[PDB]
C-alpha cells in the first residue's frame, strides 16, 4: 500500500503507525534512548508479562493494553511502582491515534523507543490486538527480591520462555534506570552506558560490588562496583535478580555468554520480544508491520570494556565451561562518573503528561 504520505509499505493497516512514530518520536523520546524512551520500554513489559497459562485467561491478557485501559488497577500494584508516568504518557496518543488498539500502541512505542538506543535490534512489529480486555490480577510482574527459580517460574508460566530467552529479554537493563528501588536517589543506572543498548550490563553485574548509589539496606538491591554518584548524576544500581541470575546454576553461562558479544545479544532480545510482544496472541492472527518500526541507531562496533576503578581481577565468575573474554580497561584511577543526560550533562527533563494513573 502507499499512505497517505507517500511511503509505501506492506500493508495498508500499518499505515496509521507511521504518523504515531513520529509523533511519539516528536513528543516524549526526541530520538534519545533517555528517561521517557526507558519508561515505555519498562512499560512493554509490564503490559505484556501480566498473563499465566496456569491461571487461566481470568489473570490477564497478556500485551492487551490493560495498563492503559484500567489506567487505576495494575499501575498502582507494588510491583508496577513508578509505571504510572508511561502509562499517563502513552494515554494521549491512544486518544488521538484512535484507529490503533491500546495493545498495539504499547507494543510498537517500545518498538520505537528502542530503535532511539544505539546497538538495539529492529524488533518484529505485529498489529491488529484487540482493544478490550480486563484488568491483570498482582503478582503477575516479577521483582527485583524474587529467587531466580521464582523468576524462571513466573516466565514460564506466563508464555514457555526458556531461562535463555529470559536473559535475553534482560539485555534492557543495559539500557534502565532505577527510581524507587531506592527512594533517596534518582535514576540509578544498571551499567555505565544507560542510553547505549550494549552489552557492558552483563560485564559489570559480574564485577565484585564495593558499595551502594544511595542507601546500603533495600529490598532488591545488592552491592554495586560503581556505586560513585555526584549531583544528578547517580552511581550503579545492581538488583538482587540480575546479581542472581548472573552467578546460578541455570542461567551464569548464558548471563556470560553476552558480555562482549553485542550482535548475539541483540539477536536474541529480538527473538525473545518477538514472543512476550504477542502474549495473550496466536501470531498467526497478526499482521506483519514491521517496515514500520524505524531503524535502529547502529553501535560503534567497539568491543566492551571494564570501567576505570574496575578490572579482571574483580570478576566473580560462575561459568565453568565457557572462556571469559580478554577486554581492555579504560584507563583512569577511579570511577568516572555515569552521565544523567544523554549528551553527557546533567539538565534534561523528559516531556510528562499528568493522566489516570
Ligand atoms: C526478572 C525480571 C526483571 C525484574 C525483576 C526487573 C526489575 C526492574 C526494576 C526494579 C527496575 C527499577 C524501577 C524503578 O525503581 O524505577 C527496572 C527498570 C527497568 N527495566 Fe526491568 N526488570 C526485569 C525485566 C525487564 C525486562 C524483560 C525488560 C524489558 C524488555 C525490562 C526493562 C526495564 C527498563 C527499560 C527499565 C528502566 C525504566 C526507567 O529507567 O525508568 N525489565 N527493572
Ligand atoms: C480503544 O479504547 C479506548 C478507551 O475506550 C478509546 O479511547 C477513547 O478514544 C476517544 C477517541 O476515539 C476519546 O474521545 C476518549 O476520551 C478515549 N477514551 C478514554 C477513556 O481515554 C480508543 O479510541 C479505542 N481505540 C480503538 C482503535 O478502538
Ligand atoms: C572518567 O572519570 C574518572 C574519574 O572520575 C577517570 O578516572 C576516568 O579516566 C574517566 O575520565
Ligand atoms: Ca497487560
Ligand atoms: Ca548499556
Ligand atoms: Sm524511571
Amino acid at each position: 500500500a502507499v499512505c497517505p504520505d507517500g511511503t509505501r509499505v506492506s500493508h495498508a493497516a500499518c499505515c496509521a503507525f507511521i504518523p504515531l512514530a513520529q509523533d511519539l518520536q516528536e513528543t516524549i523520546f526526541q530520538n534519545e534512548c533517555g528517561e521517557d524512551a526507558h519508561e515505555v520500554i519498562r512499560l512493554t513489559f509490564h503490559d505484556a508479562i501480566a498473563i499465566s497459562r496456569s491461571q487461566g485467561p481470568k489473570a490477564g491478557g497478556g500485551a492487551d493494553g490493560s495498563m492503559l485501559l484500567f489506567p487505576t488497577v495494575e499501575p498502582n500494584f507494588s510491583a508496577n511502582n513508578g509505571i504510572d508516568d508511561s502509562v499517563n504518557n502513552l494515554i494521549p496518543f491512544m486518544q488521538k491515534h484512535n484507529t490503533i488498539s491500546a495493545a498495539d500502541l504499547v507494543q510498537f512505542a517500545g518498538a520505537v523507543a528502542l530503535s532511539n538506543c544505539p546497538g538495539a535490534p529492529r524488533l518484529e512489529f505485529l498489529a491488529g490486538r484487540p482493544n478490550k480486555t480486563i484488568a491483570a490480577v498482582d503478582g503477575l510482574i516479577p521483582e527485583p527480591q524474587d529467587s531466580v527459580t521464582k523468576i524462571l517460574q513466573r516466565f514460564e508460566d506466563a508464555g514457555g520462555f526458556t531461562p535463555f530467552e529470559v536473559v535475553s529479554l534482560l539485555a534492557s537493563h543495559s539500557v534502565a534506570r532505577a527510581d524507587k528501588v531506592d527512594q533517596t536517589i534518582d535514576a540509578a543506572p544498571f551499567d555505565s552506558t544507560p542510553f547505549t543498548f550494549d552489552t557492558q550490563v552483563f560485564l559489570e553485574v559480574l564485577l565484585k560490588g564495593v558499595g551502594f548509589p544511595g542507601s546500603a539496606n533495600n529490598t532488591g538491591e545488592v552491592a554495586s562496583p560503581l556505586p560513585l554518584g555526584s549531583g544528578s548524576d547517580t552511581g550503579e544500581m545492581r538488583l538482587q535478580s540480575d546479581f542472581a541470575l548472573a552467578h546460578d546454576p541455570r542461567t551464569a553461562c548464558i548471563w556470560q555468554g553476552f558480555v562482549n558479544e553485542q550482535a548475539f545479544m541483540a539477536a536474541s532480545f529480538r527473538a525473545a520480544m518477538s514472543k512476550l510482544a504477542v502474549l495473550g496472541h496466536n501470531r498467526n492472527s497478526l499482521i506483519d508491520c514491521s517496515d514500520v518500526v524505524p531503524v535502529p541507531k547502529p553501535a560503534t562496533g567497539q568491543p566492551a570494556m571494564f570501567p576505570a576503578s574496575t578490572g579482571p581481577q574483580d570478576l566473580e565468575l560462575s561459568c565453568p565451561s565457557e572462556r571469559f573474554p580478554t577486554l581492555t580497561t579504560q584507563p583512569g584511577a577511579s570511577q568516572s562518573l555515569i552521565a544523567h543526560c544523554p549528551d553527557g550533562s546533567m539538565s534534561c527533563p523528559g516531556v510528562q503528561f499528568n493522566g489516570p494513573a
